[PDB]
């Protein structure tokens, strides 16, 4: 069975409570990796430290914080200071028409789903470079790829981030550092249920009845799972993904229609 090599390294798993994130976490702590992890809810993020420490033989730290503030970040570099790897991700941004969107909400969205990441980088990289060794995985969405038509914000977020990206990852690549970003299509998440039931009411349906067509309509014929997200996370932090940097990996069963 395959050995990632990562044994004993430090990740920094951002908004890992639950979700895409908590799967990252999970993939990573069966590898044998050690874990600071970061929600705004400390009961939750509690409970799912207590999961990941009985299910694996690693030491799990949590830090409850808001990751898109100043605040947040220290408080999250201050219990991860020099992580191996770092996981980029927070909540997306809310769904609406431009019409309604404010500067500020273009802030907020641009503040938590592009610049926080890059301020994470930005106080990280440099560790890693200097050890010779770094793994940064960004959670952005299959919008980047196809726009979202309510998702103008994580559209235009998202895709900045991954202009960035794009760039720094080449920057720094000699250095034993790679910078890949994981885009979900449609994963069974707490997040798409509270999504599905809004739209399911919008649409006069029932959320069973929306979940299956919406299943139906992927390729792929279900949604994803954040354990087989976790998994794809976790290989791009191995010891054998040190050829892959500057990626955009989509996990969507085929639903983006593009050749590339
Ligand atoms: N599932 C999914 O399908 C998706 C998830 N997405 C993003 O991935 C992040 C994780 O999402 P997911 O894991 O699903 O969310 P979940 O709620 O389960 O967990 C959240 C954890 O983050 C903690 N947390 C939140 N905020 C903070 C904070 N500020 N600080 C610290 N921790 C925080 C929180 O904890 P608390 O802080 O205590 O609240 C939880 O621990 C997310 O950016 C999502 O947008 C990407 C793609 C898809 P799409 C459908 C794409 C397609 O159809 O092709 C497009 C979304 C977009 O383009 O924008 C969802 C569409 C919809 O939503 O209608």
């Amino acid at each position: 069975h395959m050995d990632l090599g990562i044994a004993g390294k430090t990740a920094l798993v951002c908004a890992a409570s639950k979700g895409l994130g908590r799967g990252c976490a999970e993939a990573l702590a069966a590898e044998g990796v050690n874990l600071v992890i970061v929600a705004r809810t400390r009961d939750t993020l509690e409970e799912t430290a207590e999961e990941i420490r009985a299910a694996s033989n690693v030491s799990v730290t949590a830090v409850a914080c808001d990751i898109t503030t100043p605040d947040g970040r220290a408080a999250a570099l201050a219990a991860c200071p020099q992580p191996d790897i770092l996981v980029n991700n927070a909540g997306g941004p809310p769904p609406g028409d431009f019409r309604d969107f404010s500067h500020d909400d273009w802030i907020r969205a641009l503040e938590a789903n592009m610049l926080t990441p890059i301020e994470l980088i930005r106080a990280t990289v440099d560790g890693m470079i200097g050890r010779g060794f770094g793994r940064i995985v960004n959670i952005t969405s299959s919008a980047v790829k196809a726009p979202i038509d309510v998702l103008a914000l994580s559209n235009g977020a998202r895709s900045g981030l991954t202009g960035f990206v794009a760039g720094l990852s080449r920057k720094v690549a000699g250095q034993g550092v790679t910078i890949n970003n994981l885009l979900p299509g449609l994963f069974d998440t707490d997040r798409i249920a509270t999504t599905l039931a809004a739209s399911a009411k919008a649409q006069g349906v029932t959320v069973d009845e929306l979940r299956a067509r919406r299943a139906k309509e992927i390729p792929a014929g279900r949604l994803g799972t954040r354990a087989e997200f976790g998994a794809a996370c976790a290989f791009l932090c191995s010891v054998h993904a040190g050829y892959i940097t500057g990626q955009n990996w989509l996990l969507d069963g085929g639903a983006y229609p593009g050749t590339f």
